[PDB]
């Protein structure tokens, strides 16, 4: 079992350069299992993620290969069933069963069960693929979806606002016989990429990034090639690191429109920013944070992938911060390791109410999820002492060499092995 | 004290002439304080909450005159306060500040109080006005705004989905120096409406009805002639008052895209469904409506103002139905009283688990709020035996006689006095 | 509609002698029913509760007169109905059902409607009644209970705890054949005078104060006399009086063993406290508090009905306070009223965040409930200038001549009309 | 990874004899630490948590050693701090914090971290050592407290019931100069046996079962014997188990008044039960479980440890069950994994909506937690099917041989590895 150690405190500064988004990758890897034409995936992160999912591709009879980009040919897809042993490692693999109905008129994905942050239903993308006119079993732990020929456009409204249901649908709805609109869908920038994806093979959609999307079904989709955007989280997690030790940084592959709500609330708690076409910089001239208040929703409001983070920054910060997170039910974990290191907090619901401290001490902590696990590292950095991050297999979920884009920021970390 | 005695059941069933909006009349009312130049709204309907508007106006030193369609002359403004007396019985003066402050330079509203389904606070009007450069000052419950000279575009992010902030902040930026934006701004179809009409006076503003509205200020405003759009609560509230019925309706002078959410929700429960350029009529087939699960959010999700009507349907449905109330923290009143007439539920935090019964029994019952004194009127006519509703005033504030248009579907319902 | 105008800032310091139990009294006074014999209640606030309760007994046909006491000649009782008038005016009135059907076999009362502090169902009360035999219909908004013969005793397990459930269960059951048990029983100092009371009138209760309560039921109750303890809230109130304006008071007939945990808060809060036998007194040494941390649940811990007030003493204290309101889903109303004055306070779904502020400003707000309507006129004896609590009557339920009282503590305060 | 291979469909029916429960058992050997003189504990089960106990005694210096009895000889304690190491792995050991820091005037244990099923911080047995008179410190993870001499009692109200926070505070004011009383105390069953354990060693508590706990603080604790109560949730278990098969069963070695919540709900639920001196046998007569509607809350009331089981019986029951979980904020990770099973539910907050389905289907699931995991396997006990429950070492924390009870009731099942 790898580890961080870390050893603070240390001004984190100077530049990164951001990977494409983990979560467009994502949904786009699987939005290529309706390409009958070779595709080219390019600016894809070197993540855990994207491995398992180039593995239960290559498992459906695709074949796959990567370096910068990933090229995916599914024109001879066979097989159209994602196990349960891959998709217990990844959820995400939930994105399979809409292409595969669409497509092929079948599919069969195990249900995933329940996730560290939170139960995670998938009872929207069910209810999505039911409206297109595919019938959905569940049988031994698998949901199976099937249809007679083409689905068939439908007008869905969405009873809650999901990025992941959005995904399914305007990708099932590609191949669709008419139209179909998706009414209260998630308009997060990686549905817009996702979309101009789908759009680049042949798709007609409309409506991306606003709250209705129109996709106007064609018989089938070709090949191509399509740049994933850069990934948001990422940069503001580099923003936060600089934020939080004091530091200045610039990150370049950014997209700066991505960030409006992050920005606003890091120039707030002090942030000298600056931004250009691709890039972001931030500066707090050696000044220590001051604090902020936080509520997570569907962008463009704050994210609740920076939401960890944040909870970070309120806790070395001056004043009270409060962080309210509606999305997920379970996503505080790092809070009890956050104060094993010295913070000071309450959680009260789903609102976590923070008294910053001027400095935190080092100690051994556990990362739990992803985005905890960022935040853990970023504590080590500027905790008095030596910190040691158990678990960061998590970090590498969505950091592609986090390690070494902290070093060059001038952090002192060392991955461990020692179980 | 004014009550209803409604007494049935009865099959309500015909057609009925939807109103004006409630919620876009008030805010563009109140944008109106920003004409240089007679301006004339049609399509105004005659509401409680309108009279006192009209007096708010005339107040300030506005000419007022009204019917179907309100005349405002506001180019002698010579007053910029709005009274408690006033306030407290109408929040909604709230929207009388940005207007003012904008084309002034100075505004005082009294702050509004603690309101029937909320706390309600206006942090986020006063956060957004400030962000555009106005001073903003609490003295002896009155918020005061004041700036020296033209308010100043500003890009601002919304900690919070406000329908009532969005129009606060769009209003105001109309005569800004430069280009306003709001992120993640209200899309509500009377946010929409509003902005027509600020943009027929000679505004410039886009990205209404999405989650970034971009205004860029102008010196000022002239005047002209807008026509109110049609009341989707209203609409649905009738939709709803035939689907519980088994009844048949058609409602005219409608916009049917802005329930596509409620619409659904219908079907779901069983109704027919049909809708024109400007009408929507629904038929249950005599049917008892089937028990359905809803999550009140932001536009285009199922709204609020609904919620206690669909609390209606199915509290008399087939099955369990599941209400779940996420923009307001007091609006289940209605509940207790439906319980009176024999209605089965519980309230589990910001949900009701409604478990629907055949046919409710006539009690009294007492009105807490616009939308619950309608529910309760509606259940009053379905209802076995004589319903009274108590302090039915608060349906007098967003209903244009609605016992007439009821018994003009067969509803046996007469107002009384008897304090 | 009554109003107080009161002129702050005042320190509050001096005596102040408590009255009886407003919430010890009324079920007292209802399990009154009960005795075929002179009864004597001694220690009764003159309250409009009292006042509302004397009058539905007198309606079911029992002698009542009063001052000290109240005295009860209930021997006959030619009426089994407690009317919606009345209880539309005084829910408490649900403690008629007991006692009727547990003597006489039968026994009706309007089922209570919504509340202002919350929906506050009655199931539990219905549950036990059933438990112990009697059959519970609902007609016309009516709770019909009855049962042929004797009820018989029961082990009850309360699903959840419940005062107003426990004085039923056990009121009825001292009535009952054989033995009843009641587990998860509410604690409160109240249902230990109630048991104590029902005990001198020759009932066989033990455990009272415990969560497990035994009742051994026998054929009937006689006459006697026994003095209401003293009331925790109003005591509990006037301490909170002298905290949050630098006073020192002394409460005269109190029983400190009943406020550990407001003492308690208090002392964190920075007061000097004393007690004695029979009195409490309070030191604030001029002091402004220190902010502290609250969450209500049932006794022994922080009570609800001194929530709003120790809301109040956050607002005005030194640092960030914390409230968590876990009995009754609606009872903040108070706070926006206070933001009106000046307090900065957001409310994060069942908790309030405090901001402590040096002094408030007098303005005209709105008491919403008895307890918020106590602490708006605390507030308008500490705040700035002038102001306006509307709506006082609420106070007159559970406060007796709270007026006077503050006025002899030093406080400007004045009963205006104007409506 | 060891996994349990269960077949199903199988009625559970026979007997069981039950073990000393975990939770009395492991406050009970952390008690023991106070102990000058030679100390048995019986009936204590052979648990994963009783032996990272006796290594964490052990590594103090104690002399530990077990069966069906653990033999402990803590007169020569020579360390004082419980490592990282062996925390993350147990927080219990927090419970040596107290103990340490009483008798020897200093201890230092790793603050915990994040628990599976919510935060749980110990911020309350901080405070209560605070209280009598220990100085607290943090640093690099350790909560280190010392006090010079002895603690000093104290009346402490606690602001939530704590059933971990009431041990500490009870276990270090037995060797405290003076009284201490504990308000709002955990009144669960294994508190009275602590308590009436270290009664046995010498201290002076009564109270032990209500709201007040009172402690005389003595100058030293000898040695003794104590045998551990019988584990009413292994108990409560087990019962669910013949009642969600429609078995019957008969368990040995129990006590019945720690269940009343529970026997309450099963016979709503549609069981047989009977109940003697030391055991309880439940029939379903080979009929469906009904559902029924639970609440957890502090003892007697519904116990959180059972609300998975009963989640459990919900899922396979007639009915629409309710159940709300008011403990830990994270407890409902077995729904994702019923589900998986075809069981039918919607998780609303705090509450989980059940919608019992006739038989589930057997399927691979992860253990995400000891009552969770126990509910697992009980579900493939009763699915069609073969069911894979994984990560099973989790029910070895809180079961002695939970594999070979099930089995001598008729279960088929299987412990295999293949990680
Ligand atoms: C957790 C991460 O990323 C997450 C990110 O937090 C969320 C929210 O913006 O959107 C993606 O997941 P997601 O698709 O599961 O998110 P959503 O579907 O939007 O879930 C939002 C809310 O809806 C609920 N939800 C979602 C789907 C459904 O059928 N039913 C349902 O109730 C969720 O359980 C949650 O209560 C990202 N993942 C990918 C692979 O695209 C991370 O990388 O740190
Ligand atoms: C209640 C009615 O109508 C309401 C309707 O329910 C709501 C929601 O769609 O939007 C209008 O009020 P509103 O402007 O106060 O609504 P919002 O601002 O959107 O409030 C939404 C949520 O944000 C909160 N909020 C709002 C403003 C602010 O500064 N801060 C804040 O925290 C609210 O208290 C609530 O928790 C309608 N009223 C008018 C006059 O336009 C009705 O007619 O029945
Ligand atoms: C509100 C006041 O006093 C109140 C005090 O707050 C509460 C709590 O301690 O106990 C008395 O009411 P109560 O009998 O209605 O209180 P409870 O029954 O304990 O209610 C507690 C919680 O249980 C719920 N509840 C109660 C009864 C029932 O059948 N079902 C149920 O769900 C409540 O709605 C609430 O969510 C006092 N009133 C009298 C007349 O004795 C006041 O005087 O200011
Ligand atoms: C989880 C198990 O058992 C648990 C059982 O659920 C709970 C509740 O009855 O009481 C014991 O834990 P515990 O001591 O941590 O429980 P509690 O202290 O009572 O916690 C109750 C509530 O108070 C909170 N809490 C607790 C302590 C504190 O200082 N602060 C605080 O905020 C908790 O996080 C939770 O929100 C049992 N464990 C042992 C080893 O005795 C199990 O065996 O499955």
């Amino acid at each position: 079992m790898d580890k961080f150690r870390v050893q603070g405190p240390t001004r984190l500064q100077g530049e990164v350069t951001i990977s494409g988004a983990k979560n467009a990758a994502l949904p786009i890897l699987f939005a290529a299992l309706l390409a009958e034409e070779p595709v080219e995936i390019q600016n894809v992160p070197k993540l855990k993620d994207i491995d398992t999912t180039m593995k239960l591709l290559t498992q459906l009879g695709t074949k796959v290969e990567r370096x910068g980009s990933v090229w995916i040919d599914a024109s001879n897809v066979n097989n159209f069933s994602a196990p349960y042993d891959l998709v217990k490692t990844m959820r995400a693999s939930i994105w399979a069963l809409g292409p595969l109905v669409a497509r092929f008129g079948q599919g069969q994905v195990s249900l995933p069960g329940g996730s560290a942050i939170g139960a995670r239903p998938v009872d929207l993308h069910i209810f999505g693929l039911e409206k297109l006119g595919a019938e959905i079993k569940l049988e031994e732990g698998y949901v199976k979806a099937s249809v007679n020929g083409r689905l068939k456009g439908a007008h869905i409204v969405m009873d809650k606002v999901s990025v992941g249901a959005t995904v399914t649908i305007m990708s099932a709805a590609t191949l669709a016989e008419g139209t179909t609109i998706i009414e209260n869908a998630a308009r997060e920038p990686e549905i817009v990429d996702t979309a101009n994806f789908l759009v680049a093979l042949g798709a007609k959609i409309s409506g991306q990034g606003t709250d209705r999307i129109t996709i106007e079904g064609v018989e089938r989709l070709g090949g191509g090639v399509y740049r994933v955007l850069p990934d948001r989280i990422e940069t503001g997690t580099f923003l936060v690191a600089a934020a939080i030790s004091g530091g200045k940084i610039v990150c370049r592959n950014a997209q700066p429109d991505t960030l409006d709500a992050v920005l606003a609330k890091l120039r707030e708690a002090g942030a000298d920013i600056e931004t250009g076409e691709d890039w972001i910089s931030l500066d707090m001239h050696g000044k220590r944070p001051k604090a902020v208040t936080v509520r997570t929703a569907p962008h463009p409001a704050f994210p609740t992938d920076m939401q960890a983070q944040f909870t970070l920054l309120n806790l070395v910060a001056e004043g009270t911060g409060v962080i309210t997170e509606t999305i997920f039910e379970n996503r505080f974990m790092h809070v009890p390791e956050l104060i094993r290191m010295g913070a000071h907090a309450e959680i009260e619901s789903n609102t976590v109410i923070c008294h910053g401290v001027e400095k935190l001490s080092g100690a051994q902590v556990m990362a739990t999820d992803l985005r905890a696990s960022a935040s853990l590292v970023l504590a080590g950095c500027i905790a008095e002492g030596t910190t040691v991050v158990d678990r960061i297999y998590h970090i590498d979920r969505g950091y592609e060499r986090i390690e070494d884009k902290l070093r060059a920021l001038g952090a002192n970390i060392e991955r461990v092995k020692g179980e």
